[PDB]
DNA sequence: CCAGCGTGCAGC
DNA sequence: GCTGCGCGCTGG
């Protein structure tokens, strides 16, 4: 399962092939523009390249990244939680997981895995792309 | 100038 | 159901 490219440039397309970052992504878009997020989400990764190594950092150093983005306690704090969860605990949908809510499920279920016909967002750019999916779909296979 | 917004979410 | 979290960007 490969999700197509997209004339919206969801940044879930390039991510889908692990789904800890595209989670993470979700996140980082909180509320957040792409435009300022984005940049932001390559230093994190950088810094913290997989939930095996976040899950262990000090949600002061991860603040001091998001500071320019707003949310940057709540979503510090949040990321680390997250992260430990992800590893440790079991799931079968990640809004199951703190910090994961219907965006970030949706997302999930498009990118990482083939459910697509299955999801139902309410998420404006989300929609866009699921639509858009649905359109073109049979003309990509 | 500055109010409205940005690919939300958890807690209540 | 509502609210707090929160910066920089935008555009009249
Ligand atoms: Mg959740």
């Amino acid at each position: 399962w490969t999700p197509p490219r997209s004339p919206f440039n969801l940044v879930q397309e390039t991510l889908f092939h692990d789904p800890w970052k595209l989670l993470i992504a979700t996140i980082f878009l909180n509320r957040t523009s792409g435009k300022m997020a984005i940049p932001v989400l390559w230093k994190f990764l950088e810094k913290y390249p997989s939930a095996e190594v976040a899950r262990t950092a000090d949600w002061r150093d991860v603040s001091e990244l998001l500071k320019p983005l707003g949310l940057y306690d709540l979503r510090a704090k949040t990321i680390v939680k997250f992260s430990d969860e992800y590893l440790t605990k079991q799931w079968k949908y990640p809004i199951e997981l703190h910090g994961i809510g219907k965006y970030g499920n949706d997302s999930y279920r498009i990118f990482c895995v083939n459910e697509w016909k299955q999801v139902h967002p309410e998420n404006h750019k989300l929609n866009k792309y699921h639509d858009w999916l649905w359109e073109n779909h049979e003309k990509l296979s």
